[PDB]
This record gives C-alpha cells, structure tokens and sequence, in this order.
C-alpha cells in the first residue's frame, strides 16, 4: 500500500471519508454538553471505520493502531468539525442541525470555541481544499502517538513514517496539480502542518475539561478502542 | 526589510542570535537531592536571554509591543523545551539542562520521558544547527498567532507580517537541505518531517503548563505585565 500513486492516495482517503452525524434532540422541543457528547461518542465509532481504511494503518499492531487512535482522536472529531464549519463565519457546525455560535457556548466552553472558529477562519483563509484536508486528517493519525510509543517497535515507527512521507508527497502532488509554483508548494506545505500544532494545543485543551469533570468513561479506555478495533472477520 | 535578508543571511542572523548556555547554580561541592528549584531558577535566568533572542529574531521587532508579548507568552514554554532537547541531543537517555545538570530517567518523569524522546528523534534525524534555529523561530512566529483574538486594520497587517516571516523561514529550511543535496522530494519530506515535530513540542509545553499551574505559586506563568516590563 507504500506503492498507491498520489492520486489514488487522494481517491482512497475520500472514499474513506466519515459521514456527517446529526445531533439526537427533538426539533419540536426547547443539555449542550449533553448533545455534543453524544455526537462525538457516535462519530468515534465510524472514526475507527476511516481509521482502518487509511492507507497504512491496518499493516500496524493492533496495540500501535490504540496508541495512535488513543492519541489522535479528539484531534480529528476537531479538525472535521472545523473543517464542516468552514463555510459558515462566526459559527461551528456540529451537526447540519447543530450550527452553534460563541454566545452558544457560554463553564470554560468558549475558550475552544473561540480556538476552533479561529482555525476555520484560518482554513478560510487558506481556502483548504477537500483533498488537502483528508491528508491533513491522516497525518493527525499517523503522528500524534507517534512520539509516545524492541526490533517490531523500530519496525513499526520505520512504516508510520513512510506513510506520513507518502502523504507529504501526495499533498505536494495535489498542490503542483493546481499549478503552484515550487516555492509556493513548499510554502503552503508549511502553513498547512503549523496549523496541525495548533489543532494538538486545542485537543490538549479540550482533554483537560474532559478529564474535569471525571466521568467513568468520557475518555476512550484503551481497552473501549481495543474492543472497537479488534475486528473480527465474521460479517 | 528583514524579509530581503538572503536565506544565507537569515541563517547567520539566526546563529549569531542564539542565547548563552546558562549553569545551575547549586553548589557543587555541597550534596545532592531541590530539583524542581533548581529546574526553575535555571528557566527564569534563561527567560531574559529569550528575550533578546527574540528581539533579534528577523522581522519579530517589526510587530507592536502588544504581539510580541502575546506571541512569547503563548511560545516561551516551547522555546525553552526545543532549546533542552538540542543540547540534549548527543546525551542518550538524558536530558542537558545545563553542563552541570544532566538527568536520567529516575532523576515530571512523564515530562522528561516527552523530552527524552524528543531529543532521540533529533538525533535520529540528524538535526543540524541551522534547521534547529529555523524551528525555534518558527515557534516563536507561529504559537500564538491564531489567539490574537483581533481583526482591526493592524491586527491583519501583523497577522500577514508574520506569516510572511514564516514563509521566509520555511524557503530558508528548503535553502538549507538543497545545499546540502537532498533531491526536492527529499526536501519536502524532510520540512515535513521537522514541522510535524512542533506539535509534540505544541504537546509537550502543555502537559508542562498543566503542571506549573496545579503548583499555584503567585508568578510560575510568566505575567503579560512582566513580559511586557522585559519587552518594555
Ligand atoms: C471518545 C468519546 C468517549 C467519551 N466521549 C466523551 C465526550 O468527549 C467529547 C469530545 C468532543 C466534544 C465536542 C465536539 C463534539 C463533536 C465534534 O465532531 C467535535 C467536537 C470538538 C470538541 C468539542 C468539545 C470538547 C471538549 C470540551 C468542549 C467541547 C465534546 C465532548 C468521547
Ligand atoms: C517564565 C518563568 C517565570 C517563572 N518560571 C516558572 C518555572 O517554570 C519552569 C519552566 C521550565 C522547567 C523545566 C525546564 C527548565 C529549564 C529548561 O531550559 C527547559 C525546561 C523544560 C521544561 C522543564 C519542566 C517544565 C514543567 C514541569 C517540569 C519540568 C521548569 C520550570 C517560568
């Protein structure tokens, strides 16, 4: 799966691509933590579905393919979420019937909110294309966990980062597609994975009210993710 | 006009900035235990020299006093951790903190653990000097300017500065490995490679901001005022 061209790399992360959930609340009734728990709680399960079909990651351990999920994932439900708001200025759409301002979300929930429309405002900017954020979305999952994991391990890290150099040449390919020059490829290259430092500071932040509020299970255990990803080959 | 510096001349503008090596200051000959004082009396020293590294940063002078300040309370964490884990590099399971205060393991172990394999993954790369600078500016620019939290006329003329000053840096990281002959797919797996780095940096600076704050001592975090008393 090293040997995909750039462009089939770009058609197999598209077609990998999650479904847009809807919130679960009566639309003929007048609960926010609630609501988005539940959302990100449903969309892990189908973030396990994508994860498997990233080119590259079933080839890993099932123990290594937990650490990266184990790392990355309120990176990704954050940078889908900001990426399905990027159309709309000044609001984050959580769901197509959960699009919330930053009144909407006044205890220290507007703190990120105002990091994740920054980073849509920034994806705006930067008119982040399609192609360029499934890339992005798969870097976060090869190399947020990467940095925290014997001759099998040397194995496994040796393969992550081959997967990671074929996507910065995919995304490379997809900018000179678009007819950028050399300079500009590097430079957007650039701005593109600076901005991944700042989605690891907001996921950082997030975790920390997570944790706060100290719930049995509104961290995903590594044996919860085990038990999702441990497929079995009987359907 | 920094941003007409040639790579080469933004280069040596950068390793000419480069800060002191700072030493602990307990007393040698006097026995050993403490550690937390000594770790913090060594970043506070080194906090004014930052200053005048990033003063001398190429273009980060050229923003109001306001955004400097922002930029290095949102970076200053992450500056001093790349700094330990450079000189860190040549020391195998151990971190440098300064000539006379080298680490292991079982000398905050889950920080150092952070820090330590930071340092084997530069060395594994083969981390030269002039990449190092790079990045440490690129922290510098790049940390705090989705938080400026200010669309005025000024505020978007000092988001594009900065970003025009990342761009120089990141053509100037290019610049580097083409002279040294990687192919240009080479050079892009390479940047890639060393940005992607940052975010465990990003990582690393706040599970270490987590700490010094649950200690709730008056000034651990460095105040905007006294950031702005240093920058003045
Ligand atoms: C892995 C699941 C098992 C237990 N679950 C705990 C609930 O964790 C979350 C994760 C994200 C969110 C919010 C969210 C929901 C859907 C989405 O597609 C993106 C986001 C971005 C973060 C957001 C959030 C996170 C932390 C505090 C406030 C809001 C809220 C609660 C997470
Ligand atoms: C801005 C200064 C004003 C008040 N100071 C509070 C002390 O903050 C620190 C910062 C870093 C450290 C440790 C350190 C010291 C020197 C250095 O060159 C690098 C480092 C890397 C982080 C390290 C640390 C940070 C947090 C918890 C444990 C260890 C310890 C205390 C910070």
């Amino acid at each position: 799966a090293l040997s995909l061209t750039a462009d089939q790399m770009v058609s197999a992360l598209l077609d990998a691509e999650p479904p847009i959930l809807y919130s679960e609340y009566d639309p003929t009734r007048p609960s926010m933590m609630g609501l988005l728990t539940n959302l990100a709680d449903r969309e892990l399960v189908h973030m396990i579905n994508w994860a498997k079909r990233v080119p590259g990651f079933v080839d890993l351990t099932l123990h290594d393919q937990v650490h990266l999920l184990e790392s990355a994932w309120l990176e990704i439900l954050m940078i889908g979420l900001v990426w399905r708001s990027m159309e709309h200025p000044g609001k984050l759409l959580f769901a197509p019937n959960l699009l919330l301002d930053r009144n909407q979300g006044k205890e220290g929930m507007v703190e990120i909110f105002d990091m994740l429309l920054a980073t849509s405002s920034r994806f705006r900017m930067m008119n982040l294309q399609g192609e360029e954020f499934v890339c992005l979305k798969s870097i976060i999952l090869l190399n947020s966990g990467v940095y925290t994991f014997t001759l099998k391990s040397l194995e496994e890290k040796d393969h992550i980062h081959r997967v990671l150099d074929k996507i910065t040449d995919t995304l490379i390919h997809l900018m000179a597609k678009a007819g950028l020059t050399l300079q500009q490829q590097h430079q957007r290259l650039a701005q593109l994975l600076l901005i991944l430092s700042h989605i690891r500071h907001m996921s950082n932040k997030g975790m920390e009210h997570l944790y706060s509020m100290k719930s049995k299970n509104v961290v995903p255990s590594y044996d919860l993710l085990l038990e999702m990803l441990d497929a079995h080959r009987l359907h």
